[PDB]
């Protein structure tokens, strides 16, 4: 059959393109071989934030309810009741996002693609050809060549498991191993995190990395820096134990390797297309998301870009906008995007970090102004957690290049602020603003 | 007599942030308070209000949300002393912080009850002191109506002080106080009645917010008693009381609370001795930059009928000092867009002009209006979803943004980094080239068509 656009891939880069495509009036396919939704939909943001929503109440009940007055007993926990709870959620989203699709008039087809050339896909037998294809494929979760790496379980088994483990390790240090070791210490597993040097999100403003650290030792997942994984065993009694390169050794129910993803761009013909990936396998495309194949691009997870959902999105309608609605020079700008964390407690960041600030501007040019207090909600307990804020500025204007947070409140509060960073926001632009109290937000406007 | 350069009387939060920033620029300073410092907002007011919400949340969390969680719990007890006694050791600390600031900066703390002698001299505990700058920032207090057995009812001031929730509470009014405190007090247990005079709660904010609201009290309390006027409270034999209604409906509960209002406490502190003119309601007349019609003399907060909220207060109270004492002639704070959250269930969030207000003012054909409406996530997984629903109100062909409005869980904390864009002078698309956050419920604000 042939189309205008086929996207291969249904989940964030995919469909966000696909939509906007059909919006103007383009022929459109849709090939996905499992679930639409893709990866941050089924395995992803969406049944990791319902966890931690689930994390949450029960830090409410166990941990600061009882400076409330609370004597409470939780006499079960249904792990069952909580995931068919999460499985009806994400079932009603695919259902709304095939509503979508369906009336956008696009046909979706079910099934796995591969190119036979440039213009020619097949799937199911079929073949099916086009003016335009999108590959959006994502990426996959990647696994260490370790003796017994079979033994553990990755993000995608998280989300299968059948109940909560008593003993828990997870692997990495990346936001992804972060937020999995919080929400499992938040349930009560005893809960190891092994990163392999210094501190978790090593990428991010120290002051976040340090906090995480500090909030760690008081509540726990248990962090252990300079941790090279060097074999898992199974033991007799089912259990695991990870072996460290140095001699450490922790025996575990359930291990989680959440070292990092990679892309899956790899049984997919790509080589008939002539599509050229790059060392890592990452398909490379310059700043319109043009593959070096005239008429074939890439979006999302696959192509190395920042791996998040509403990036894959944002350019995937900017693409969908260039070639369609004859807006030439549409494209992502991939800088001052903003990311949350959903670690506890949450983080929010946009901008530059203070050291990159100062490597690019210089000590001279830099002002940080930084505010540390305790989240009023747990100032009442004897579980106080600290929340801590700054804000890089640079030149005499103080322009604001950076906004980073740790504390109770990051998650809601950072898209407003984002806006502010993205029109060019002065320190002078936020002090000029009314501050709301008793909030955590309005601490970035009352900075001094 | 002893001699200030700035006095202030009333250390509530205009007074106290009034007086830390006069005593940086190295004015000699005096603070009058009557009773405890930190005012309305630290006392009886914004801290000890948002943290019985946190006790609402947990319970919320415990009894409502939980057990579609998986998580089947049994409240063994709710000691509410225990509460009140974190509460209370919380806002001691911040009573020692304030102390402490006051004290690094060298100002006078007086305790009493301060009272005009002539335009330029007070009188407090049967001294006189002087001062060339005198701040009255004396704040307000709770309303009561005429009616046969009005003391029966207490009001939020009361509130604070009680020994034990009751089991059945009546909440009378149709503001933000009586909202918070009715959702606070239904998510704490009790069975709750909020009594309003017309067809709403919050006539005054954008339309969207006030339906919405009713939706959810419908659905999880507090009971909504609409065109309600209180015609007389009666103490029944048993203790309880029966709150008696204009056209005959009648409730009987164990707890009744007046907010209906609060009026200016400028009363008794002999302001006819200065000359200071007040107006109709009893508020102080000041101008742009806080001047009473006396020179030398000023109001901040409440007490001048401005916008009754700390960060108004505050704001006003430190660009005077600049203005008086660090040579900023002009230092005014604008009124305007000031952002305001509630603190109901689920909280509100609100900067600029509602839907009404930019129709009137900009005619229809320039009106642009984006909406959203959804469930909040958390409470997606239940069988108890709540709305979330938010509106921008665009003006021109621009699309400039002039009111953000939205009702769910997340207004609280999003609100001000969309009001600081909002004072920048955002459109709709400084909006939407922002890329999102996801998943949040902040993210539907640049992602709306
Ligand atoms: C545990 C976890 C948590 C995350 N949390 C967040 C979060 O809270 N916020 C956030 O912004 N990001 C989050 N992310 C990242 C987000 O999920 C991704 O960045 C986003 O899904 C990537 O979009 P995409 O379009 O590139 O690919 P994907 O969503 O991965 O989808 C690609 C689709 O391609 C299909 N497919 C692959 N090959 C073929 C083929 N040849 N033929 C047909 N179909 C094919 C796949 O089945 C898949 O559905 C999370 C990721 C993980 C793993
Ligand atoms: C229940 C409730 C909840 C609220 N919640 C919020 C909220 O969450 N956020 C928000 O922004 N606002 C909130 N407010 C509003 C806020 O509390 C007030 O706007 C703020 O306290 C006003 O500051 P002020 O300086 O004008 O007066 P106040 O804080 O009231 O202080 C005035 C002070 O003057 C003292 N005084 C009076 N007369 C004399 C005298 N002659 N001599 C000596 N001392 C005297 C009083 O004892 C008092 O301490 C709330 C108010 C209430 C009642």
């Amino acid at each position: 059959k042939h189309y205008d656009y086929i996207a291969i891939g249904g989940g964030s880069g995919g469909i966000a393109s696909i939509n906007r495509a059909a919006m103007y009036g383009q022929k459109c396919a849709l090939i996905e071989a499992k679930e639409l939704g893709g990866t941050c939909v089924n395995v992803g943001c969406v049944p990791k934030k319902v966890m931690w929503h689930a994390a949450q109440i029960r830090e409410a009940i166990h941990m600061y309810g009882p400076d409330y007055g609370f004597d409470t007993t939780i006499n079960k926990f249904n792990w069952e009741t909580l995931i068919a709870s999460r499985t009806a959620y994400i079932d009603r989203i695919h259902t709304s996002y095939e509503n979508v699709l369906g009336k956008n008039n696009v046909d979706v087809i079910k099934g796995f693609a591969r190119f036979v050339d440039a213009k020619t896909l097949e799937v199911n037998g079929e073949t099916i050809t086009a003016d335009h294809i999108l590959i959006a494929t994502g990426g996959r979760p990647s696994h260490p060549d370790i003796p017994g790496v079979e033994y553990g379980i990755d993000s995608d088994g998280f989300f299968a498991l059948p109940a909560l483990p008593e003993r828990v390790a997870v692997v990495g240090a990346g936001y992804i191993a972060v937020e999995l070791a919080g929400v499992i210490n938040g349930l009560g597993a005893k809960t190891h995190l092994f990163v392999r040097k210094h501190a978790p999100l090593r990428s991010f403003d120290p002051m976040i990395s340090e906090t995480l650290v500090e909030v760690m030792n008081a509540e726990g997942p248990q962090l252990h820096t300079n941790a090279i994984p060097k074999a898992v065993v199974k033991n007799t009694d089912g259990s695991l134990t990870l072996e460290l390169e140095d001699g450490r050794s922790e025996t575990v129910d359930c291990l989680i390797w959440a070292i990092g993803r990679e892309p899956a761009n790899d049984n997919i013909n790509l080589e008939a297309a002539g599509v050229k990936t790059n060392e890592k396998g990452y398909i490379v495309v310059d700043k319109y998301q043009n593959t070096n194949i005239e008429g074939i691009y890439a979006v999302g997870d696959n192509t190395g870009a920042v791996e998040l959902t509403p990036v894959a999105v944002a350019a995937g309608r900017r693409l969908s906008e260039r070639l369609f609605n004859n807006k030439p020079d549409e494209h992502l700008d991939y800088s001052n995007i903003p990311t949350v964390v959903f670690s506890h407690p949450p983080i929010g960041t946009v901008g530059l970090t203070e050291p990159q600030a100062r490597e690019q501007y210089g000590d001279d040019q830099v002002k940080v102004y930084k505010s540390s207090f305790t989240a009023m909600y747990t100032a009442v307990t004897t579980h106080r957690q600290p929340c801590r804020m700054k804000l890089v500025c640079v030149g005499s204007e103080e322009k604001i290049v950076g906004i980073h947070g740790i504390g109770f409140g990051m998650d809601e509060m950072l898209q407003g602020f984002a806006v502010a960073l993205k029109m060019g926001a002065t320190k002078k632009d936020f002090d000029n603003t009314v501050a709301i109290h008793p909030t955590a937000a309005e601490e970035f406007v009352t900075m001094r």
